[PDB]
C-alpha cells in the first residue's frame, strides 16, 4: 500500500483511536499523539452509542463490534415534562437491542486501545505546532521531544488550534449553551430524579430549556442542561464556584418539579461549555505542502442535540482508512482528496440537520 512511510494521528479520542486501528490492520505505521497524561485519565461526558450503518461499521471493520456490544448497555428513553409526568417511553425491545447500546467513553477507549499494538499511542503529548519539512512534517510537543511524519491526521477535537495548513475557516459559537455534571450514588443522592428515569435515559424540554440525563453511566448519573445563550454573556457568570451556577439553574428551573431541582442541589461541580460548530462552508486549501487532513470533530464539529458526532467521525475513519489501503489511488494526496470529498457530502447534510434541529428546540416549543 501507498504508505511505506509513517502516519501521525493527533488525537486519541474515539475517532483518532479507530483510525489508528484501521490503519494498523493494514500494516501501516501509525502513532497516536494524545495529550491525556495516561491511559487511565477520566473522560468527562455522556455515553456514546454507535449506529448501524456508521459507527458500527467502523467497529465491524476493526473487528471490534462484539466487544462493543459486550460492554455497551441498551437503554430505553423517557420523555418527561417540567412536572415529572412521563409523556413517552420507548424501551429496549429484544430484537432491537443491538441498534444502539450506550457505551461509556472510557470503556470505548479501553476497547480501542486494547486493539492496537503496544505503544501505538504516545501519552502526555500536546501538539502545539506543525511545520512542513523537505518531504515530511515536523510535530512540536509542549515540553517534549519533537517528531516527524509523512502524513498527519488531525483528530484532536473541535477546538484544534493546528488547522491552518488545511483551512483558515474557524469554529464558531452556535447560539446555545451546555451545563453538565455527574452525580454519584444517584440512587440515594437524587432518589427522586433517579427513580423518575426508571432505568432509561430521560429528556424534558420546557420553554427552551433542555434537560437530558442518563441514570447509569457506569453507576453515575450524568446530566446536562442546555439553553440559548443568555443575551448578556458576550463571547458573565462563573463555573468555578458552584453557588453562582446553582442560583442560575434554580432560577430558570424554578418552574420545574422539585425532583429536577434536587438534581441541581446535589451536584457538587458543574462544567460549562458553549455549543460550537466548525462549518463545512468553503472547500479546504487545495494547495498543501505535505499530505494532511482532518477527521471527526476536527473536521466538522457540530451541535449534539441531533444525536450526531462520533458516528459521523468513525465513518471518516472508515472512508479515509480504506482510501489509503485499497490502492485505488496513485498518491496519498489523491486518496485524502477523495475522502475529503465524500465527507463534505454527508458532513454538510448532518450539520444541516443538527443546526436546524438546534433551532427547533431552544424555541418556545418541542416534542422530540
Ligand atoms: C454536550 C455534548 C454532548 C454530546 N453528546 C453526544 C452523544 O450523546 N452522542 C454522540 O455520538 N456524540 C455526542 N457529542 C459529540 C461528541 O462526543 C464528539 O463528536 C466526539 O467526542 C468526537 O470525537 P473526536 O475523536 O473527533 O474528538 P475528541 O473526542 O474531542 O478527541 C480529541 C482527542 O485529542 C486530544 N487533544 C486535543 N488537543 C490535542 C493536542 N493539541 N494534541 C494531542 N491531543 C489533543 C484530546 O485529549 C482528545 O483526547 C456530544 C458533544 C457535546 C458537547
Amino acid at each position: 500500500l501507498l504508505s511505506d512511510k509513517n502516519v501521525a494521528i493527533i488525537g486519541g479520542g474515539p475517532v483518532g483511536l479507530t483510525m489508528a486501528k484501521l490503519l494498523q490492520q493494514n500494516g501501516i505505521d501509525v502513532s497516536v499523539y494524545e495529550r491525556d497524561n495516561d491511559r487511565e485519565a477520566r473522560i468527562f461526558g455522556g455515553t456514546l452509542d454507535l449506529h448501524k450503518g456508521s459507527g458500527q461499521e467502523a467497529m465491524k471493520k476493526a473487528g471490534l463490534l462484539q466487544t462493543y456490544y459486550d460492554l455497551a448497555l441498551p437503554m430505553g428513553v423517557n420523555i418527561a415534562d417540567k412536572k415529572g409526568n412521563i409523556l413517552s417511553t420507548k424501551n429496549v425491545k429484544p430484537e432491537n437491542r443491538f441498534d444502539n447500546p450506550e457505551i461509556n467513553r472510557n470503556d470505548l477507549r479501553a476497547i480501542l486501545l486494547n486493539s492496537l499494538e503496544n505503544d501505538t499511542v504516545i501519552w502526555d503529548r500536546k501538539l502545539v505546532m506543525l511545520e512542513p519539512g523537505k518531504k515530511k512534517w515536523t510535530l512540536t510537543f509542549e515540553n517534549k521531544p519533537s517528531e516527524t511524519a509523512d502524513l498527519v491526521i488531525l483528530a484532536n477535537g473541535g477546538m484544534s488550534k493546528v488547522r491552518k495548513f488545511v483551512t483558515d475557516t474557524e469554529v464558531e459559537e452556535t447560539g446555545t449553551f451546555n451545563i453538565q455534571a455527574d452525580i454519584h450514588q444517584p440512587e440515594i443522592n437524587c432518589p427522586g430524579f433517579f427513580q423518575l428515569c426508571n432505568g432509561n435515559r430521560l429528556m424534558a424540554s420546557h420553554q427552551g430549556n433542555l434537560l437530558f440525563a442518563n441514570p447509569n453511566n457506569n453507576g453515575a448519573l450524568h446530566f446536562g442542561i442546555s439553553f440559548k445563550t443568555p443575551d448578556e454573556w458576550k463571547n458573565q457568570v462563573d463555573f468555578q464556584n458552584r453557588n453562582s451556577v446553582v442560583d442560575f439553574l434554580l432560577k430558570k428551573f424554578s418552574d420545574w418539579d422539585e425532583r429536577y431541582k434536587e438534581l441541581i442541589h446535589t451536584t457538587l461541580s458543574f462544567v460549562g461549555l458553549a455549543t460550537r460548530i466548525f462549518p463545512l462552508e468553503k472547500p479546504w486549501k487545495s494547495k498543501r505542502p505535505l499530505p494532511i487532513t482532518m477527521i471527526g470533530d476536527a473536521a466538522h464539529l457540530m451541535p449534539p442535540f441531533a444525536g450526531q458526532g462520533v458516528n459521523s467521525g468513525l465513518v471518516d475513519a472508515l472512508i479515509l482508512s480504506d482510501n489509503l489501503a485499497d490502492g485505488k489511488f496513485n498518491s496519498i494526496e489523491e486518496a485524502v482528496k477523495n475522502y475529503e470529498q465524500q465527507m463534505f457530502i454527508y458532513g454538510k447534510e448532518a450539520q444541516e440537520e443538527s443546526t436546524q434541529n438546534e433551532i427547533e428546540m431552544f424555541k418556545p416549543d418541542f416534542t422530540f
